[PDB]
DNA sequence: CGGCAATACTG
DNA sequence: CAGTAT
DNA sequence: GCCG
């Protein structure tokens, strides 16, 4: 009795197989660095299964029946169960390649491809990357420029303060608008790499053109250090940026502002609350098991044999016939 | 053996 | 398009 | 890497 999709089972903040799941997630990460999203995904699913188990895996046989556990995931677990360590995992963690790809990929703007190219070229440090400025995307120039701040875990108190500045901004334009903290904090975490906010208003349309003015406002306060505006397919609805959060005298924080109509707020909240892996299993389950496709705006039937609406996340869970799981249980 | 979540922007 | 972000 |  272990549902296959992570959106069918609870995934709490703290569980009973930390050592084991971290081992699998390291392989998932390593595969990622080797550009194998297939293997990364499979390891990630096994790790997710472990986070869900009601108690620690004492015997290698408690694995029997558990989905997503092939020969490879199985050998790794077994090895940690007897000797309390896995060689494949330790060699990965100690290897020069894994350690560098990790360091490079935590720089905002740097992904696996860029990281690999730089690695193959013999580059090994952030300072080596800074010496070649006329090569870096603006996203990366920013990541390197505020590297220290962006690496410092964000605290709930930083999230609070930002919510104060955002709500004040929104208040200068749209009275009665609501700003909701999403992302990991909504899931109960104490830290994050950034802060996510979802804005909306009860009256449809009363929120159009909101973001630009909110940004213009933050801009006048001279807090915007970087930004990128998005528009769903001025007049943009999403803002991915870095703000100078005063308190050093200030600290740079990544912030993502999302403006959504209240008709589709339940889908916006659902997508932006995560976890990341939770979204994937959710959307995958929507398709592979329900012929429908889910996104940040709504649920859709390729064939207009049915249309969808929702008032809360609970509604969206009904439409997919999934037992509800509050934010805190989506840490997949 | 094919699929693996679904979108938006920069360069 | 290639690559990175959520 | 695991699955249908
Ligand atoms: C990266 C990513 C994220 N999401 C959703 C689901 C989560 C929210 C917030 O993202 P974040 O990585 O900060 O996640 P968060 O959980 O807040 O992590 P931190 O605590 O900040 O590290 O966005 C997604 O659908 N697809 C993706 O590829
Ligand atoms: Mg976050
Ligand atoms: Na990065
Ligand atoms: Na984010």
């Amino acid at each position: 009795s272990m549902p296959a999709y992570a959106c069918q089972r609870p995934s709490p903040l703290t569980h009973h197989n930390t050592l084991l799941s971290e081992a699998l997630e390291t392989l998932a990460e390593a595969a990622g660095f080797e550009a194998n999203e297939g293997r990364l995904l499979s390891f990630s699913r096994a790790a997710s299964v472990l986070k869900s188990l009601p108690c620690p895996v004492a015997s290698l046989s408690q694995l029997h029946g558990l989905p997503y556990f092939g020969e490879h995931s199985t050998r790794v677990i077994q090895e940690l169960l007897e000797h309390g360590t896995c060689e494949e995992v330790k060699q990965v963690r100690c290897s020069e390649r894994y350690q560098t790809m990790k360091l490079f990929t935590q720089v905002f703007g740097v992904g696996v491809k860029t990281a690999n190219r730089w690695y193959q070229e013999g580059l090994r440090t952030l300072d080596e990357l800074r010496e070649q400025p006329q090569r870096l995307t603006q996203q990366q120039k920013a990541g390197l420029q505020y590297y220290q701040d962006l690496s410092t875990p964000v605290r709930r108190a930083d999230a609070e303060a930002l919510q104060q500045l955002i709500e004040a901004a929104v208040r200068q334009t749209l009275p009665g608008a609501t700003v909701t903290l999403t992302g990991g904090f909504r899931r109960g975490k104490l830290q994050g790499h950034d802060v996510d906010f979802l804005i909306t208003h009860p009256e449809e349309g009363q929120e159009v053109g909101l973001l630009p003015k909110v940004m213009s406002c933050l801009q006048s306060q001279g807090l915007v250090l970087y930004h990128q505006y998005h528009r769903s397919h001025d007049v943009f609805e999403r803002s991915f940026c870095i703000l100078g959060l005063p308190q050093p005298t200030w600290k740079a924080v990544r912030v993502d502002l999302v403006v959504t109509p209240s008709s589709q707020f339940p889908f916006a909240l659902l997508g932006w609350t995560g976890s990341q892996f939770f979204e994937r299993e959710l959307r995958r389950f929507s398709r592979q098991e329900k012929g429908l496709w889910l996104n940040s705006h709504g649920l859709f039937d390729p064939e207009q044999k049915r249309v969808f609406h929702a008032t809360s996340e609970e509604d969206v869970f009904r439409l997919l016939g999934l037992k509800y799981l509050p934010p805190e249980q989506r840490n997949a």
